[PDB]
């Protein structure tokens, strides 16, 4: 009917704001499929979607476990239109704590649902993209894919990983007219953020005093980050549809230019010892 | 007794090398602790250490599967130094071919031996590290791992990710005394590297007829890259020797300055597109 849009991890964040904007456009131009892993958290999608008046029929959710390639397959079918315009990788996970107190199969969860889940995603949706000849795909980053954070080892490997993933794509894609796109996203203004962080005697007996210490100080300090730089997620929301309607898309979309300067030291000195006493020193 | 080393997947390779190299080495001040998933494969390790004339007791082999935490721990212990001076984490995995062809438990079994694997190491020998406030971590990188690859995209996937983790973990080792370092190779004369490289049929059929002809193109411009800019295991494997003397390591070492040039204008325009047509244009 019209630009047929699916995006994935709509429970919350990014995923929720986004599709209700998209849902809700005056254009009436878009028909989104939001994904959730547990149905029994689209409350707050539906709630959002009625504050927005969203149009019946613009709306529709669907369960889908990226962790899962045959429910990745069921959703794919669910599409009515039997066509798939855009196609958003949202869904995420976090991961924060020194590297020796996390457990084994909540590293393998992360990187599972973060990079092996958009890899399941573009296998079962991009062939059809390419009979085409034309499709979009949007893949949320952050710039803790652009350069390593503090207690954010396999947070960062699983976003590290979707540049790489997503940078060798496009070189092939190129030729084949399916546009891909990742926002790079600084933090955003989610409540939650800021309480996950706060993790005392659990962590302090799987690792020494001296990592636990400075722990609290990173906590300490991106709490203050938190409060003055997080930004509101309908202006982030707003860069997906920048990059959804650019005639001739890039590759990254920066959502905001403050971290800029912190990216360009890391890129004058590729041997890293100029960002790594840099980031040091910003934290510690 | 002397500077204990533990090196896994020492089946060949920069791993196979490396350790023959140390273990070799004129001063004796090296024990090596060979580790390798399939013993049935040691063999070649055991012919090149005779051939070097390794003296009796600096090389040992352990059975070790980075895919299991049991094996990683069983490993530690059977290190009677009781210490580990040197972990160089080298096992690694490779992919070649479209994202749509290759099977999901390919894919998860790359980035759990290339990634979660390399973490498990991490865990099980970082905080002795710590206590201690001395050790050297080595990790083999790519250049694959600071660029996208057509082709490539889980193999570019996992190495991205192995830049994020170390990235983020050095940041905090800073003031704690261990070193960590990675070694970014370019292609290495593997003769079985240029023989890896030839899937007609059978990717053929999981793919369009446009994405097979690029592959083919990709292969024939790789084998050209290897033929004229492969470097010797001895050449690369003496790199992590002058990362493991550097009394203040960095936190990259280039076994080659030949890809830099390349690194440079992808570091120049983040938003990404000139990487992406140029590396188009060198392998189309
Ligand atoms: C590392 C950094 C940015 C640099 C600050 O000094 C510390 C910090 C705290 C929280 C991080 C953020 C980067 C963006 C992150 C990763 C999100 O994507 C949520 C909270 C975020
Ligand atoms: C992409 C690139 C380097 C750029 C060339 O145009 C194409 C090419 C072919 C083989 C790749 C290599 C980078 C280094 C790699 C990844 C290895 O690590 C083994 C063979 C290698």
């Amino acid at each position: 009917a019209r630009t047929v849009v699916l995006i994935t991890g709509c429970s919350s964040g990014i995923g929720l704001h986004l599709a209700v904007r998209l849902a809700s456009d005056p254009s009436q131009s878009f028909k989104v499929y939001a994904t959730l892993r547990d149905l029994k958290t689209q409350g707050r999608l539906w709630e959002a979607a009625r504050a927005l008046a969203c149009p019946p029929g613009s709306l529709e959710t669907l369960q889908l476990d990226v962790r899962d390639s045959k429910s990745v397959a069921a959703a794919r079918e669910r599409v009515t239109e039997g066509r798939v315009d855009v196609l958003v990788c949202n869904a995420g996970l976090g991961l924060l704590g020194p590297l020796e107190a996390l457990g084994e199969d909540a590293v393998a969860s992360v990187l599972d649902v973060n990079v092996v889940g958009t890899v399941r995603m573009l296998q079962a949706f991009l062939p059809d993209m390419k009979r085409r000849g034309s499709g979009r795909v949007l893949v949320t980053g952050s710039v803790g894919g652009l350069m390593g954070l503090p207690f954010n080892d396999v947070y960062c490997a699983s976003k590290f990983a979707l540049e790489g993933l997503c940078e060798s794509l496009a070189v092939l894609l190129l030729p084949f007219g399916v546009h891909l796109s990742l926002i790079e996203c600084g933090p955003v203004h989610t409540a939650f953020m800021e309480k996950v962080l706060g993790s005392p005697e659990e962590v302090l007996d799987r690792t020494d005093i001296h990592t636990f210490h400075r722990f609290y100080q990173y906590l300490a300090h991106s709490k203050q980050v938190f409060r003055e730089a997080a930004q509101n997620p309908e202006e982030v929301a707003e860069v997906f549809l920048t990059a959804l309607r650019a005639p001739k898309p890039t590759l990254r979309y920066f959502t905001t230019e403050r971290f800029l300067p912190l990216l360009r030291m890391r890129l004058d000195d590729p041997s890293g010892s100029n960002y790594v006493t840099a980031m040091h020193r910003e934290v510690f």
